């Protein structure tokens, strides 16, 4: 046998950074979690139980702190293209480092109709995420994301003109509810190393919040055909938004509210023009996904 | 041996209403998931397998859809004081209701600054909850409360001139990181019945939100002692401003960020007042309770 | 306002000690979660921002992995109560201490049919705990427990003759699916101090071994009439075998199993007598408690 | 733009089986979580609002009832193969299948020493799961695999001679604990369909017993280098039992557990050789990972 396949490092650091602007006193935190992975020469660790190869895991977890210290860890895209080039730069050995990470909300209070200079909310799980792969000699291959997203309009959604078989139980409907969580990601082109994703810098936010913005404008307005027709309207815009991305994906479980009849109850009637009161089900569920390009 | 307690019923019943405005159009959501558990002479079930007393919990599901929707669901302290007076009043034996609501988050979503009519986000895990104990001659308690809330300050908290002995090794500190999840609880005085409950019902989402507005506000003002000084302020403030509230409860976790010394990497400074990058704890944490009410 | 109650402390310190036999050189691990919170003459840490009267949350879990260090972590209700003494004599102000620990499970891994020396598995989330409150003149009180002890069985289950009316839809069944994840309490008769603890060592582990196997037992073998039947001929017994146990407290949930009617495709017979495929639901469930004490 | 990959389902699909032997009375039950997601000629839905070309994701959850009440569910290679099967040869713009079956554990009870005919114990949250992924013209490829066994082992665990550097602060060792929990995948030769699957039956369960069995032993025996040396010698073992297996991949998580110093309160010794009160470590964990083939 032989090693095919190699990967290790430090999984779930948790980093927080405060930002203090002295002359306004304003603070801005950032909290994330990180996870590093690295390749390269390392089968020996394996086949030979020979650690000369192995930056501990240990070793990575500090890191990450110090590069928090000496860099911006906003926007992720950059503070992960720096933490995954100082590994392939700093090892000989090591040939890919892999970087995912989550980004949690704290959110600025308004206190009194005005931002507090120091405290913050948590509105919502949603996460901002990233994937950066540096690979020595092919560059950064960034994919970016929101996920936690979650949503729920009461009308204006529709499910008709399916296959019909010998299968299926389920009635054509012209008036659903619909409701997701939102998971949305866009990959960058290839990014020649950390010169060029600093010259980018700008479009990370931009587009992080374009893709947001996207997302919800298209869930509520869209009079919704199907999970399948309403993502695609979402992955056309984003892609037709910014050009430096090659693809768009999005994968939308399809969180089912069920109609309850209890017309055997007195005749009481709260089904189709009349249901107003419904049972969520918590599984199973739908899950529609897919991955837009260009033409 | 002998039966000394005993309730029974149905948990984790998941309930959605839709209410729409025909006029405008505008709809809006409810969803909450139920826990009704009753109590009354229904010994003999345990003791000499007689089901003729249990009213079946498959049942008490039936009458928590049909029960929303013959009435409000909104505020969720009235819907449990009907939820648990019905079953009351509908079975001789059964004298006790203890009615359970957490109600999610659905919030209508802005689409280029207008409210939509039928679109919603989960915004924050964030929940609004009731108990409410329905007893046969002895009328209704209820607890309301709010659970969920998560937030942090980076500075203007302090904690200094507590016990050191020889099991102290914490420092003194000035100036740290305050962070936590805030489950706060308010018990109403008790009401005679259903009538005087429902003559109260403005009080209910005012009193909510007064709670929610002191609980951000004093977080966010305190000069912070402790978790101990601050939360008492929070449950100050809100028996001041409803006397209808007899006490207040809080418990409050103190989520830790720790100092990462970092002083052994070419002297990096990252402590005192050169701290910038802290290591959230996940655990242990402290945690801080109190129950305050009035002189 | 006053303070009307007050506890605070430290929770979720995980603890794991390992024994190392010399002679034998086999070694055994223990490891849980203890919650320690304080009750005392702290009201002015609230009221009066005075920290003098705060053991420091830190402190507190010091204190633990000390008297861990010292003392026998085994059983759970001996720690306890040497950990919750200890603060109350200790400290003049602090009169009362509760107790929470969780025990996880490492059991021996046996390899090639013989016991391993020093390797364990996790088989199962099954706990112990105990809860145990220690309070200045009033002895020490202890509530034993497991939970987490998920069952099934496939019939001799059966449900017929309960209350039928208007919101009832429920069929009565002679054959069906119980299943239940176990919590069982047993509360100990108040106990002196911590010399009466200790001269009761033996009957903690023993006690703990029959409620598991009076559990295991009755439910496998009752043909159950309902939930509520099954649970008390399982309390019945656990105090008829222990006259130390003042009470014995079972929740219940009823994890329910539902037929698939699958007749609409090809006359495919899945109900009553024919059914084989059954779809758990993870919601609503059934939640029957009781506690049970001496005649 | 253009649809470059699209898949659509239904996940979480629960289900649970049992089989009534009538000779011995003997019932065995089996449950499962299934995911079944569909490619082929279905762009046009997302495009062209065209939901001819949908089988619907509720028609998918129907067909996996039906699918488990006409045929065997174990081994789950076995189900997942017949019912990947039956959507690529039931519609003919659906031109692959993937599904991902997750086993839960239902292990027979033994009441005084003897198996009990139909009661059943979650022991563990280990699943066995499989992935089957069937391709028309491609035949099928099948990935097994066990996870979430939790292990540990108090010593016989070194980490020495890694990387030491201006990042580094881990000191070596020559004796810890080492706790993880185990995902072992084993990818099994393509099998040109349907018929070949059923004529390695035997196989499934074998190799999953063999791959279990040589997790256990080595982990409990290898006096272990790293986490790297003593995966790749499981690994190995797996690949020599089994040719029909392409390749074996772990990935473990090292659970740190760390010691204690206490030498600040009293001098008392709990480090290196005198450890034995350690504190479990919850996060960040080394994250280590192969892919072990043949030469
Ligand atoms: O087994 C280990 N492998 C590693 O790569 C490592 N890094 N720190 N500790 C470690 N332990
Ligand atoms: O065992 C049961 N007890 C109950 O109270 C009940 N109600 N529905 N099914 C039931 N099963
Ligand atoms: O606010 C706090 N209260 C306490 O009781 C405590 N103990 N350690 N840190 C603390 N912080
Ligand atoms: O939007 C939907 N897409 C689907 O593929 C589907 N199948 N059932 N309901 C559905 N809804
Ligand atoms: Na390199
Ligand atoms: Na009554
Ligand atoms: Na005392
Ligand atoms: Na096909």
């Amino acid at each position: 046998s032989a090693v095919k396949a190699a990967r290790y490092g430090k999984d779930n650091v948790r980093v927080y950074k405060v930002h203090k602007d002295e002359k306004t006193g304003v603070q801005t935190v950032y909290e994330m979690t990180v996870c590093v992975l690295l390749e390269g020469e390392i089968e020996t660790s394996y086949t030979k139980a020979d650690n000369s190869v192995i930056v501990a895991t240990d070793s990575i977890k500090n890191t990450i702190y110090i590069t928090a210290k000496q860099n911006p860890v906003t926007p992720p895209e950059l503070f992960g293209s720096i933490l995954g080039t100082h590994f392939i730069e700093k090892y000989n050995h090591i040939h890919a480092a892999h970087v995912n990470i989550v980004c949690h909300r704290w959110t600025r209070m308004d206190i009194d109709g005005k931002p507090h200079p120091h405290s913050f909310i948590r509105d919502s799980e949603e996460k901002r995420n990233v994937q950066v792969d540096v690979v020595e000699g092919k560059g950064i291959d960034i994919k970016s994301s929101l996920s936690g997203l979650t949503v729920l309009k009461s009308t204006n959604s529709q499910f008709w003109g399916f296959l019909r078989d010998e299968y299926t139980t389920l009635k054509e409907t012209w008036d659903r509810i619909l409701s997701t969580d939102v998971d949305a990601t866009w990959q960058w082109k290839n990014f020649s190393g950390l010169q060029e994703v600093r010259s980018h810098v700008p479009k990370f936010d931009a587009t992080w919040a374009t893709a947001r913005e996207v997302t919800l404008k298209t869930f509520a307005e869209d009079n919704s055909a199907s999970v399948q027709a309403t993502m695609y309207k979402m992955a056309e815009q984003i892609l037709a938004r910014q050009q430096l991305i090659e693809t768009v994906e999005y994968s939308l479980p399809n969180k089912h509210y069920f109609e309850i009849d209890l017309s055997w109850h007195k005749g009481l009637q709260n089904t189709g023009k009349n249901a107003e009161v419904f049972a969520p089900q918590s599984d199973p569920n739908g899950l529609i996904k897919c991955t837009v390009g260009r033409s």
